[PDB]
């Protein structure tokens, strides 16, 4: 039930990543990747492991992180297939890198 202190610091960075500051960047990774919408042929083939912030929430939420390693995972795959499904020029790689920015700085700021 308790969020362990680092699980805690990971919880507000989530508040943070999910916030009106962030969200002219962060909105297209609030909800999984609709492949279908996004005309993103073979999507599901070249991304094996879809991740996005409305999944980390749920397993915060529900508690199902046992450490902020997991978390950090869990961001990080995020970001990283939308980096491997896209090219370099393309506006959600730049938008990903805004708001990977935001996490990777928080993340390091977690308490020993």
């Amino acid at each position: 039930g308790k969020l362990s202190e680092q699980l805690k610091h990971c919880n507000g960075i989530l508040k943070e990543l999910l916030s009106k500051k962030h969200a002219a960047y962060a909105w297209p990774f609030y909800k999984p990747v609709d492949a279908s919408a996004l005309g993103a042929h073979d999507y599901h083939d070249i991304i094996k492991h879809p991740m996005d912030l409305s999944t980390v929430k749920r397993k915060m939420e529900n508690r199902d992180y046992r450490d902020a390693q997991e978390f950090a995972a869990d961001v990080r795959l995020m970001f990283s297939n939308c980096y491997k499904y896209n090219p370099p020029d393309h506006d959600v790689v730049a938008m990903a890198r805004k708001l990977q920015d935001v996490f990777e700085f928080r993340y390091a700021k977690m308490p020993d």
